[PDB]
RNA sequence: GGGCGCCGGUACGCAAGUACGACGGUACGCUCC
């Protein structure tokens, strides 16, 4: 499996 | 191009990492023309 993230698939990146 | 996974680079760091909707994708692994 690949490294882990926090930051998420971009559609989800509503509000700034 | 976009999705899902995820990442760059931004934090933090000794450098790689681990954070992280800093703010930018979709590269690279699959999927749809």
């Amino acid at each position: 499996m690949p490294k882990t993230r926090r930051r998420p698939r971009r559609s989800q990146r509503k509000r700034p």
